[PDB]
């Protein structure tokens, strides 16, 4: 995956799952820069759930599974950012397990990301 199909990638996958959901453009350009510095709306939790149900990497109950995320990073990701997922994924791998509730799981996992990354880190 090259640069230019990654940033195709993050308006695809925005566009198959924010019309399920009511949402606010303003919280979806924060999340965008990784900034999730903000209370996430109910929705907006459970679009970060459809995004990751998309890529394949979390379940219904929004349990993460870490080993097929990684497996999935040359699908998902460009070169330049490989290693820094890498570390993103190893370190927020378990975090689903400290939540109750599905988008909320999905929605954590996503913060930690944003955490543990480097500038380079955006959201669908
Ligand atoms: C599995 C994706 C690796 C995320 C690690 C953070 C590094 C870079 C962020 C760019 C990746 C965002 C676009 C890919 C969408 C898949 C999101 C999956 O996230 C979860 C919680 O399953």
């Amino acid at each position: 995956m090259t640069m230019e199909q990654f940033l195709t990638s993050l308006d695809m996958i925005r566009s198959g799952c924010a019309p399920k959901f009511k949402l606010k453009t303003e919280d979806l350009d924060r999340l965008r820069v990784g900034d999730f510095n903000f209370p996430p709306s109910q929705d907006l939790m459970c679009y970060t759930k459809c995004v990751s149900l998309m890529a394949g990497t979390v379940n219904k109950k929004g349990e993460f599974n870490a080993p097929k995320a990684l497996a999935q990073l040359p699908h998902l990701v460009p070169p330049e950012m490989m290693e820094m997922s890498r570390k993103s994924v190893e370190a927020c791998r378990d975090t689903h397990k400290q939540f109750k509730e599905s988008c909320e799981r999905v929605y954590q996992t996503a913060k930690c990301f944003s955490e543990n990354a480097d500038g380079q880190f955006m959201w669908p």
